[PDB]
């Protein structure tokens, strides 16, 4: 596909189709991550102790959207420029990853959880095209922070 003024055209207009509810797909978003695996749950601060995801919790949902965040504007850079640029922060993003216990094979749960959450976000919109862009856009943003990690270990 390579990203065509025609496909990033669509994740852009997906991507706003997604922040335009910050604490339902972040948390749908949680609940997909913990259906595609349970174990998850011990790493995060504010879901230990805890039983169920908390719904309204200002870290969680400041959290999550940053991630959707940084996929959309991975898939522009794509169609500009050609690539996605690694700067400061995929570095500490790197950082802290490690110290929570994070590890790659954790990577596709988090895709299949975004591309599922997308699939949900644009519905009857969907194309081949469209899932061909957002798979793009993620599995190179992920060769990004993996790339961090790895480097902060
Ligand atoms: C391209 C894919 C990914 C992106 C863009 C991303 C982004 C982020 C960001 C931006 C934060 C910090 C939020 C804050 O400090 O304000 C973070 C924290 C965290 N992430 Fe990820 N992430 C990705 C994949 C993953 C994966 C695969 C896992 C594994 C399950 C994971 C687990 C965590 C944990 C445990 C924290 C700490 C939260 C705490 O204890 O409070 N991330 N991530
Ligand atoms: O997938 N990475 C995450 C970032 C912040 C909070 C939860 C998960």
């Amino acid at each position: 596909g390579a990203l065509t003024e025609s496909q990033a055209a669509l994740v852009k207009s997906s991507w706003e189709e997604f922040n335009a509810n910050i604490p339902k797909h972040t948390h749908r978003f949680f609940i997909l991550v913990l259906e595609i695996a349970p174990a998850a749950k011990d790493l995060f601060s504010f879901l230990k102790g805890t039983s169920e995801v908390p719904q309204n919790n200002p870290e969680l949902q400041a959290h999550a959207g940053k991630v959707f965040k940084l996929v959309y504007e991975a898939a522009i850079q794509l169609e500009v420029t050609g690539v996605v640029v690694t700067d400061a922060t995929l570095k500490n993003l790197g950082s802290v990853h490690v110290s929570k216990g994070v590890a790659d094979a954790h990577f596709p749960v988090v895709k299949e959880a975004i591309l599922k959450t997308i699939k949900e976000v644009v519905g009857a919109k969907w194309s081949e095209e469209l899932n061909s862009a957002w798979t793009i856009a993620y599995d190179e943003l992920a060769i990004v922070i993996k790339k961090e990690m790895d480097d902060a270990a």
